[PDB]
């Protein structure tokens, strides 16, 4: 999703869980 690819490529910090 271009939507969920761009609004999620900017949490690359949020995602070390």
């Amino acid at each position: 999703w271009k939507l969920l690819s761009k609004a999620q490529e900017k949490f690359g910090k949020n995602k070390s869980r």
